């Protein structure tokens, strides 16, 4: 819209403190912190606070709240929970459940120096729970990667979005035609060719996340450039079975990377498929 209309999700600047720093978000810096009177039965609650650039335009501020207004509808334990908005005041804030172990790509890379089929299959099921929920509330994530999946103190996996502007995952984006950043290494053929983002194109990215878990977050298509990735995937090229990859997990990957998007499974079908095995 041209406007944002404050509602009861609003929470006073007073009750938000910020501790350390979490990363460069799209509209501003993101910080860890603490928040009061936002989950009653808890006096203080540990949160993540994303912020709007002091510089950044008003129509950019509207653009920022309206994306977090989408999260007010949501109620899935495998999607990072919205706790509040702080629109009235200078630094324009959104508060969120704090996922203590940060993003799934750092967690998998932290295990390099195997994990069990079981334990991998689990993560796959928890990611697919969130994603099934999202596709059902008519949300297409269009940047599902392990770096946007978030981990909890208990090692539970929740779907998130940390945007494209973190220095730490710069190799993971290509300014194609020199326009906006594109996570080309994760993108369906149809998303690469024609710019078509669907439930189905999320199921392609989910197959790359499976590949990330199996490899412990190796760079997909290592030793190809972004232009070479484009060509390879647009021509029906696929990823190699990771070394030591269980059969059951690589078969999900293939299913998810059908060229024809209507050949691929729904998240709902993926959840079914794993759930027979537990
Ligand atoms: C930047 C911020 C804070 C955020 O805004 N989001 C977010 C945005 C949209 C949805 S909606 C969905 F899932 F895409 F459908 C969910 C989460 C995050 O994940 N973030 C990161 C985040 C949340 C929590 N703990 C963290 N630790 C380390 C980082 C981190
Ligand atoms: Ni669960």
């Amino acid at each position: 819209a041209d406007v944002y209309v404050p509602d009861e999700w609003e929470v006073a600047r007073e009750k938000i403190t910020m501790s350390r720093e979490l990363g460069q978000g799209s509209f501003g810096m993101v910080y860890e912190g603490v928040a009061k009177g936002v989950v009653k039965d808890e006096p203080e609650t540990r949160v993540a606070i994303k912020t709007v650039n002091e510089a950044a335009s008003m129509r950019e501020r509207i653009e920022f709240l309206n994306e977090a207004s989408v999260m007010k509808e949501f109620n899935c334990h495998h999607v990072v929970r919205l706790l509040g908005v702080v629109s009235q005041g200078q630094p324009t804030l959104v508060i969120m459940e704090l996922m203590t172990r940060g993003d799934l790509k750092s967690y998998l890379r932290s295990l390099r120096p195997p994990p069990s089929l079981s334990k991998m299959i689990q993560m796959a099921g928890e990611i697919a729970d969130g994603m099934a929920y999202l596709n059902a509330n008519k949300f297409v994530h269009r940047d599902l990667a392990a770096r946007n999946c978030m981990v909890a103190e208990d090692f539970t996996v929740k779907i998130g979005d940390f945007g494209m502007t973190r220095d730490i995952y710069e190799t993971d984006y290509y300014r194609k035609g020199g326009k906006g950043l594109l996570p080309v290494r994760w993108m369906s053929p149809e998303s690469l060719k024609d710019g078509v983002f669907t439930t189905y194109s999320d199921v392609w990215s989910f197959g790359v996340v499976l590949w990330e878990i199996a490899t412990l977050a190796e760079q997909p298509y290592q030793g190809l450039s972004n232009e070479q990735v484009l060509r390879f995937v647009m021509e029906g090229g696929l990823l190699d079975k990771p070394d030591n990859c269980p059969d059951m997990l690589f078969e999900l990957m293939r299913m998810c990377w059908q060229y024809n998007p209507k050949m691929r499974p729904s998240f709902l079908e993926i959840i079914s498929s794993i759930k027979e095995e537990m």
